């Protein structure tokens, strides 16, 4: 059944633009695509999507995140694009992306970030657009370096279709390009 602050059709769920703090109990397990957007979501509980083993597309956008649990996406094997956008995320998890294998599109600007843990790409071999723009990089802190290697790396799959590509992933406060940072101008004492 639908739940009852949503609209469904097929196996999709259409939670968006409810004013939610909560995400609903009893999301059909068939469901393959779950909006969230727009809401009022601050934070998500343990588990809170470890049924939805066929979700394909995840819309969290415009919503007022700061961190996730760990393992949060650990169920979601079958996941293909994540809209993460426009959230207050200051931290990323250590593996949350890891079970990821099919993600080809991961959205993750207009946040707070300022550092992407060390290998948290390294499964997602099927990825072909990531957005990482409007977040303050914090590039004084050598966390940084790993965000830097990857993009440098894979500049062409970096904030493609008109979002400035590999340059738009900007340091906070000097505006610089992450990409130009150097080992040396980093420290590990330097980080928040």
């Amino acid at each position: 059944a639908c739940p009852s602050q949503c609209s469904c059709s097929g196996t999709t769920v259409d939670c968006s633009g409810k004013s939610l703090a909560s995400v609903p109990t009893g999301i059909p397990t068939t469901t393959q695509v779950l909006g969230l957007s727009s809401n009022q979501i601050t934070k998500l509980e343990p588990g809170v999507f470890d049924s939805l083993v066929n979700l394909q597309i995840l819309v969290l956008y415009q919503n007022q995140l700061t961190t996730l649990p760990a393992g949060v996406f650990d169920r979601l094997i079958n996941l293909k694009e994540l809209y993460f956008s426009n959230n207050q995320l200051t931290s990323l998890p250590a593996g949350v992306f890891d079970k990821l294998t099919q993600l080809t599109r991961l959205e993750l600007q207009t946040n707070q970030l300022k550092s992407i843990p060390r290998g948290a790409f390294d499964n997602l071999k099927s990825l072909t657009n990531i957005y990482l723009f409007n977040n303050p990089w914090d590039c004084e802190c050598s966390d940084i370096l790993y965000l830097k290697n990857w993009i440098v790396q894979h500049a062409s799959i970096v904030n493609p279709d008109g979002h400035g590509g590999v340059d738009n992933v900007k340091c906070s406060g000097t505006n610089t390009p992450v990409r130009a940072v150097t080992e040396a101008s980093t420290s590990p004492s330097k980080c928040p």
